């Protein structure tokens, strides 16, 4: 039974910053839900924001059950009307989809990284969900990013 | 001569990706300065500009020099009054903070990829001087966010 | 029809590159190895690894990106003519694959994470969850043999 | 005075345990080598790890955390006797450390973005400082003696 084993200090320390990350792209994509005018990034923004209270629920569970403090997260916000906020201030879709994508990237790069350290097999069974769903959320940004014509063309190879 | 090798396709793309990242982050800075109040946070924001503006110097002239494309930047932004900005759209000191931390840290480990990648000597040193610089600035963020009571404690180790 | 990115390329010939140090090298750990289990599975890596680099070789050849060099072939030998000094006990080598494999979790990872082409993406994400797999067996084999050295635990 | 948080303390000991099996692990290689500018600047790694060593020990022990074992005492070897099929050879070795080098960079900066206390910034920053050094040295070499496969390269 795993669960009867101890979490080691690196899957408490890893397991509570990436709900903290959560607790934070959670907030600050709430607020680009308020920044974005296409309606397409919106419902991504969206899933995105459903998929980490979900990541949320499971490590808040395993936290909660091993004795670990939960880290604070910022709350939720108010709707905004988009013409409403100074353009200086305002988030453009573009930039907003990039923003996210290496957001999602990063967290590909995270997940990995605590299944390698983890020595309790649920934690690593966890994260390897976690992964997979990210890879299929990934792709959808990459998708959204050719289709709207935001992606910026690196380098290219010649054959 | 380093300068008369070839870069490899590692060092263009990285190369060219850090620039890319620092684009994006002069861009969404340049909006964070419009939703600060506090003004020690404003003048760390200005400053991680300023330094990736002059990153940037250094960048560019190494792919203009050898051929690459540059990737498109966004724009300067207006400056925008706080009380104009909708709450629900407004990002708040703390969580400004917070992003500008995580994105440091995830510099110094970018500056450390690239080094460890790198043949052409003076790739390697740009960002050996680079990553010089980021700990500073990291280390400035730290004590902002602790001097602010911005910093959630993560679990402790009682000795 | 759409090209590689240079990140892509890189990317993939530095991953087939790595494999193919990997199987040199752990062809050598088999030499070393006294525990069976411990080399049944180094066998296994070896041979995925190899239906990786089938790919890759593929990919990379098919867009006209020069391959890295093959593993050279590497004999047989007895483990106990090996002098002391010179051998890898047990321990080490399982020590070494399962910190190589949990490297190469977060290798196929970025390579995800950097793909346009959705074949990249795939094929990574394939090797992934291969990868995960394995990693899963590695630590079974250190737990199961004593291997595993116990880092600070949390007191709940 | 403040306590060390978890990551610090996983992170530092997990450092120092990678160190500790580098140095058997080296220790080893040297036991392989042929080359003497390669064994030079493998008792140049492992002396710099053992350094570091002292420092994490210290830090470890201070606060009240276990340490993990050390290396064992290896015995030199004579190349000779090493049978073909388990010798790691000069370039296979000078990849294997160049690439721990690599990954070792990217650890201390993973450590250094962590920290909250001032002093495992500071320890992190320093040992960066001479992997890069280190790392710079490795890459002299393998371009002199050789041994450095190129990649794919850009064309101006």
């Amino acid at each position: 039974n795993p669960q009867d084993e101890p979490l080691h200090y690196g899957e408490v320390f890893s397991t509570w910053t990436y709900l903290s990350t959560n607790n934070g792209l959670i907030n600050g994509y709430r607020s680009f839900i308020n920044h974005t005018g296409d309606e397409d990034l919106k419902n991504l923004i969206d899933e995105a924001i459903q998929a980490m209270q979900d990541e949320n629920h499971q490590l808040e569970e395993l936290l909660r059950s091993n004795g670990v403090g939960l880290p604070p997260a910022p709350p939720d916000r108010p709707a905004a009307r988009l013409d409403d906020i100074p353009v200086g201030a305002r988030f453009n879709d573009p930039e907003i989809s990039a923003t996210i994508s290496m957001d999602v990237a990063k967290g590909l790069v995270t997940c990995s990284q605590i299944i390698g350290q983890s020595i309790r097999e649920d934690v690593a069974l966890m994260f390897s969900q976690f992964h997979m769903a990210k890879v299929q959320f990934g792709g959808k940004m990459l998708k959204l990013n050719k289709n709207k014509g935001w992606l910026i063309p690196p380098p290219l190879h010649s054959d």
